[PDB]
């Protein structure tokens, strides 16, 4: 029920999965608890609407169930353009994609931990080699440059309430016409922030559903 | 009831027809269904008005027939200017025309499919050779450069509701004074995204009528 | 009841008259009908007010009489400045005058026809030699460059309603102090869009009255 | 009841007087009537307030007296700055003064007449030699350059009503500390638009009082 | 009740005092009256509040009293920044300070007089040597350049009412850490608009209290 | 209950502590009283809301306790970016951090005293060498350049009421991935405005709690 080999989907999942494995430390009496930051893919307005819905105190079980919601990260595509350096598709087209990575947090410390886990890997760019194999052929080698373009710090108060920092990223990637899922599912690998060659998980696995 | 040989009409139809034959795959229980994206030519404000009129659930048969409406594409001219590099018409005038191609979709996946079918052919430009023959004379050969200028991503929510992406295109074309339909209908051919020589269909054939 | 030899008047009429003789083809049951596009000289705000007064369906004999109103063209001066390349007047002062030519239309087709009759003659400029003779002396030869600067496309809806495209033109002309109508009326000729030497008609002849 | 030798006052009067002597022809049956355009010096907002006060139909004795009010010209200073090319005053300081000259008119024809009498003398500048004599000493020779910087066209409707064009002028003049009226009144002459050496009239003669 | 040796205070007082001694001539029947223009140091908003408070007619004794309030001058610091050309304080730090000098007046004539007394001494700059002696040591010589940056003309009406012109000045001065008033009071002299060496009056002497 | 070795935290504390020790002189009859200006770390809006909560005169016990609140300083991070001049962390990444230092005060004199204690040490930059030791290893030497970028002056009145000046600072520092507190606590020293090597106090000591 979705175009599996979509190039946009692959870039969405790649970006999401780079930021999928981020935890914050939270000290308890019995001991330190490390919690994973759940990440979604959605238009920002959408996400924020639904976030205002979850954070709403409707009953007594909600009062507690409120601090499990934050911290979180929302991801979205916000712009793209041709990337000015016989047919077209591997050899493919140099495209350039703009992503907003929106971190939301109830505690400045939460934010500090998270961003400290992101920010140092972009100087200002972070390279990743991606391998996309078609059926059983030799995989393709796509050089992917991800550039940290800017950051934006903001709040939204009520008495605490909610800290929001947004990073903007430029992916220098590759576009080509759709290759039907029926012609075979694309196998994809990439190098993470430590040059560790992870293989790209399916979409359904990286993003929690806002729905 | 229209000036058939209109230069503007030909550019509207040319653009509309390049993007006329775009389908999205939609996986069903019985098997995959492929649906064509219907295309219109209209002022954007107009299109959106009539679209809000259609999207309104008036009766029970409308509730279903709503997701037959989307996806669609609306096309319009939004600007033109002289294209700065004895009488005038073949030799004609280098003109430059600005088109807004507006894709509306209920599902991110629909969008991904469509744009992946448009975007790779503009690097940033796409050439097409056009042949316009007058009655039975030797056809004229007009070199047409179409350049992808920018993209713009947006929403418009209600609880799903509607994704809207707009591509802006610069057509580098040719203008000349009207040649009366009474002097004979122009025969028009062109090269598509695959250098395949289709001949330009009548207006009534490419655009579904917003009316 | 007006300064006949007014320099501004002469430019208003010249511009008005270049665009005075434009017809659109309108296919009927009995056969093709050609209708002339009527031109007025007025402040834009004004013109649109009176146009909203005329187009308002107050009654039934109006219901029909509404589609005789459109299409039309309103012309106006909007800016002027010294034209940086013993006393003053022939030898006169190089002035530069800015005109807004506003085309209004109920049908996209009407617009296409009209503008296709304007646009090809400005690449980006259109020359005209003007001859202004004083009484019976040797006429003066003023070289007039008219440059097409920009275009602007708009609507104004209600259920159709009205298409509005405005061209902006830079006339590079000549200014001098007023020469009394009592010293004799100035004779003026010019070369039209086909370099055919028409002579400049009186104001009352070119523009229908907005009043 | 005012500092007669005021430098600001002198420039205000020079400017007003260059534009003091302007008439429009107004054709009647009995014969042509020439009317002088009255000029005032006032903040623009002020002038327009009082002008809305005069033009209001309070009675029938007012109804006639309305078309004697327009046309008029309001003049005002709107900016000044040092003019970047032992003590201070002749030798004096190069200053630069900015004037808004505002023409108001009930008929486009009136405007054409007035502005046609102003505009051709600024190409883009108009020089005037000014002679300022102290008591009986040798007059000082101040070269004054007046530059037409821009023009601005506007209306203000009610059913006719009122045309407003504003010229902006850069006077390149001279400033020095105040020379008391008790030390003797300055004698001032200048060259008009025709190099005719008029001598600068007292303020009260050039400007009608808005008060 | 204040840090007497404050560097900011010294610059505020220096500026205030250059403009402390400005009078306007006011011709009366009995004879000419010269009135000194009172100067305050305050935030512009503040000053205007209190000015509206003074100018308000609450009783009959106010009616007369009210027309003595204008003319006046309000002064304030509005910006500062480092002034780009072993420890720090004589040798001290080149700072640059921005002052708004705001002249308010009921009569154009009053304004003309005042500004004619300010404006000519800035071409565009006015130099002044300042001497700050510590206890009994050799005085320090600080070169102070004051530059006239821009001017701004405005009104505020009611039936007269009030003229407001503002000069903006860049003082190129010197900052250093605070030298306690207990370590001895700094003695300060400077050169006025005529290179005449006045010594800096205490704050309380230059500015009338807005409080 | 916070990531002690957080880099953002260290820079917040470094900045806060350079400005931790600022006093103003306040003359009493019994003798001069020196009061330390308290510093907080908070988003500006937050600080201002809570400041409006403290400044509200609710009772008589509140009326006195008003002038103990001011003066104060609020500090916050407002922007950051890569600082464009085998793995990453000491060797670490050149980052650039933007801080808004907001000084609030009831008296101009208070402001003058404070800012005079800050401003002279930034010409436009101030260097500090920081030593960060991990457990017991050899310290790291991070060169920290703090640049004064701009200042901004404002009020907020009610009859006095409150002066607000804001300095903006560019810290040219260093980022690296989080080093767990469990791996040992970081020891930090730095050179203050006088090259005095103080050691960085814990967060809890520098900032008063806004909560």
């Amino acid at each position: 029920g979705y175009f599996y080999n979509s190039s946009f989907r692959r870039y969405a999942t790649l970006m999401g999965d780079l930021f999928s494995n981020i935890q914050i430390k939270r000290q308890l009496e019995s001991g330190d608890k490390f919690i994973r930051v759940p990440i979604t893919y959605a238009s920002k307005e959408h996400f924020m609407m639904k976030l205002n819905k979850w954070t709403s105190i409707n009953s007594q079980e909600d009062v507690a169930k409120v601090e499990t919601i934050l911290p979180r990260i929302n991801l979205h595509l916000v712009d793209f353009s041709y990337n000015a350096p016989v047919v077209s598709q591997y050899n493919p087209s140099p495209i350039k994609m703009i992503y907003e990575l929106s971190i939301f947090t109830r505690y400045e410390d939460d934010m500090f931990q998270i961003v400290e886990q992101i920010l140092p890997y972009f100087q200002p760019h972070f390279n990743t080699t991606m391998y996309e194999q078609f059926g059983n052929d030799i995989p393709f080698k796509r050089d992917i440059k991800i550039v940290l373009m800017s950051a934006a710090i903001d709040e939204a108060i009520d008495g605490r309430r909610r800290i929001e920092w947004s990073l903007t990223f430029e992916v220098n990637g590759w576009m080509y016409p759709p290759v039907d899922d029926a012609e075979g599912l694309i196998r994809t690998t990439y190098t993470d922030f430590h040059a560790n060659t992870r293989d790209l998980p399916d979409g359904e696995g990286v993003f929690e559903s806002v729905d």
